[PDB]
């Protein structure tokens, strides 16, 4: 009902406001000293900026469409909004994959790491991930795929029951490839860590990997689950409101999840953040 949407809009603000300050603190700690690590600050800053841009260019419209005004709207509006949201999510996912690959290439082959990842390669990778996120995303602005308004949830989401090919492409580009790459890159790291632990001391390494995988799955899976289920059965009259509310709740949790998982778990970055926070407070 109206109260349910009001509650959803009210609770959608606190998470985003906390993520905003967390991302700003991370930005300050990462930009104060540019000569940090090696061809990594660029990747972390790219993830941070594609999180902040999504936050600031997505939150106002998503909150304002729930207010009981200008109900008619126009298909073009949410059509362009969903494209922006998908572009930002795809950029974040591709940066995530690149960061995971770099982490695996750093853990394994510790000797000839500098000769394989130069500044030119990092900049080319950043340009490539942005180009892919721009190009491969947003077909429906000109082709297959369409968004529409729903008088049940009124989120003006895209209907997957019209172009199965685009739904399949989004599904594979969302979960399959990133999950496979992450599992393949992390299994070897876990085996090497286990070995090193056995050599040194003649279960700690599994917690971090489990946390990363579980966080990514909890952030991204339900949306793909809903998209896959939409093709067979209807969604307007077959799904309760609370389920859609929880799905749209969990979709935006990645904004707060990413900085904690990838900035606060690093020892040096955590130390410097704590140092700055204690100095200011
Ligand atoms: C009237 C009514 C009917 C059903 N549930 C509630 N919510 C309650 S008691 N606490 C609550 C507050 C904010 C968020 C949540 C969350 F959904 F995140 F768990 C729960 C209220
Ligand atoms: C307060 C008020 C008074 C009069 N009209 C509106 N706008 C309406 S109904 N739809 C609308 C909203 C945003 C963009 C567009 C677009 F131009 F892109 F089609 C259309 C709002």
């Amino acid at each position: 009902s109206l109260a349910h949407g009001i509650i959803r809009s009210t609770v959608l603000v606190i998470f985003l406001a906390a993520s905003f300050v967390g991302n700003i603190v991370l930005a300050l700690v990462l930009q104060r000293k540019p000569q940090l690590l090696q061809v990594t600050n660029r990747f972390i800053f790219n993830l941070l900026v594609t999180d902040l841009l999504q936050i600031s260019l997505v939150a106002p419209w998503v909150v304002a469409t729930s207010v009981p005004l200008f109900w008619p709207l126009n298909s073009h509006f949410c059509t362009a909004l969903v494209s922006l949201t998908h572009l930002f999510a795809f950029a974040s996912v591709n940066t995530i994959v690149v960061v995971s690959v770099d982490r695996y290439l750093s853990i394994i082959h510790p000797l000839s790491y500098p000769s394989k990842m130069t500044q030119r390669r990092g900049y080319l990778l950043l340009y490539g991930t942005w180009i892919v996120a721009i190009l491969q995303s947003t077909p429906p602005l000109y082709g297959w795929g369409q968004a529409a308004f729903d008088e049940r949830n009124a989120l003006c989401s895209m209907i997957w029951g019209a172009s199965p090919s685009y739904t399949i492409l989004s599904v594979v580009s969302f979960i399959v490839i990133p999950l496979i790459v992450m599992i393949a890159c992390y299994s070897v790291v876990f085996c090497a860590a286990r070995r090193q632990h056995a050599l040194l001391y003649n279960c700690k390494a599994a917690k971090v990997i489990f946390i990363i995988i579980f966080s990514y799955v909890l952030s991204l899976g339900p949306y793909c689950f809903l998209a896959v289920l939409a093709v067979w059965v209807d969604v307007e009259t077959q799904v309760p409101q609370w389920v859609i509310t929880i799905i749209i709740w969990l979709f935006f949790l990645q904004c707060c999840i990413h900085p904690y998982v990838y900035g606060y778990m690093h020892k040096t970055i955590k130390k410097e953040i704590q140092d700055m926070l204690k100095k200011f407070f």
